[PDB]
């Protein structure tokens, strides 16, 4: 099977919860080794922790993405750790809706945190995806950078950018030996709260959802294995829906 | 003809050349008076003089497009000037190929000069333009924004940001009166190899991008919002 990540190394960002905590549990039993990474020091140790008793290699971190030093020091956790970096998933991610007369400092965040943070980070993890033979970078964006609404200037518009970029920089490191590829998920139902989510707005959701579903975090997952995989070593700069076959307004 | 602009007030910023000042002073002879801003102080007061000279009403200043006050400070001519706001050309703008390792501050700057100022200017334009009783943005993007090639890291993403924060404002400022869209212009004489995929032959004119920013602006447009209209003579040049 070419769906494993025999001897990778991958660093998951904002990986505590939900997408990113899928993908570093499902990887580690793929066979990676896996640096997980959140805002909340904790929670990226209870899942590296998690990952190690039930039979893998992982190590978690602290990392605000939007601060240079806490991306250098990922970077260098990985190497010092495994030893080489082979995939990354920028999964660290935020924001939503916002009126169109936000304070500028809204807009910018928006991008600082969806669009700089995972660029840079790619930056620093290319050069050694390269030495290590090469690797898979994995941008979680979405379906707000392809779909278009109201209170949408910041989020729609930061991952419209990242949907560009990952089809963009596909170019730059293709050559390195890199792929670059994005997911854009439907509504899931991980983690998801029940006064946010009430049968209300789950059948509202469900109207335009042919599936007949919400989506799990292991969905994502299973899309994410795939595309950081040899099963899709000649597939690049791609941005892959994964929402049931509709779209969860 | 509903493809005239009688009784606009049109901001145009980086007008001093090129699409610019083809949209500036092709908007003054459709009736409107134009507000002509541009980095540089002389650029933007000679367009302004030359459509004066031809009969039009035209102010020019400098405006980085970048710098907060500077973007008041146009908002206030034009309303000093004129009485209202009711079309706002967000033509400034810059960037192109650059190394995936650029600096991150080379990164940064394409979204500042290419997206936050045309946002934020279109923030400070809008409620004047409700107050007029409608209006018409139109942004100047490029067909970096949904092509796909090497160097394209920052001004690709910068430009494909512009054309979906065109479609998704539509949504937030149509209740306004407000129209939204963009043009992503080809290649425009200021030859064989650029031309080799371009169905119609020819290289464009200045004055191709400004006839298409007057039917956009224009009550010939009141029901389109929204949309990033391509004009390069069916295809990509260079």
């Amino acid at each position: 099977s070419p769906f494993h990540l025999n001897d990778a190394v991958a660093i998951v960002t904002g990986a505590a919860a939900g997408i990113g905590r899928a993908i570093a549990g499902t990887f580690a039993k793929a066979g990676a080794s896996v640096v997980v990474t959140d805002l909340k020091s904790e929670g990226a140790e209870a899942v590296a922790a998690a990952i190690r008793q039930a039979g893998g290699k992982a190590i978690g971190l602290e990392c605000n993405v939007t601060d240079e030093q806490h991306r250098e020091a990922v970077i260098k956790a990985a190497l010092d750790q495994f030893g080489k970096i082979t995939v990354l998933v920028n999964n660290a991610g935020g924001g939503g809706p916002k009126p169109f007369d936000m304070p500028m400092s809204d807009f910018e965040w928006a991008f600082k945190l969806n669009l700089f943070s995972l660029f840079r980070l790619s930056q620093l993890a290319a050069p050694h995806m390269q030495k290590a033979g090469g690797g898979a970078i994995l941008n979680i964006s979405s379906m707000a950078g392809e779909n278009t609404n109201v209170r949408m200037a910041s989020y729609g518009s930061s991952k419209a950018a990242v949907n560009h970029l990952t089809r963009n920089i596909a170019f730059d490191v293709g050559p390195m030996g890199i792929r670059v590829n994005a997911i854009a998920p439907g509504a899931i139902k991980t983690d998801a709260l029940a006064t946010v989510l009430t049968p209300e707005i789950e059948r509202a959701m469900l109207k335009h959802t042919p599936l007949g579903r919400l989506g799990e975090a292991q969905d994502i997952a299973n899309a994410a294995l795939f595309l950081c995989s040899p099963a899709a070593a000649w597939i690049s700069g791609q941005v892959l829906t994964v929402s049931g076959g509709g779209v969860q307004e």
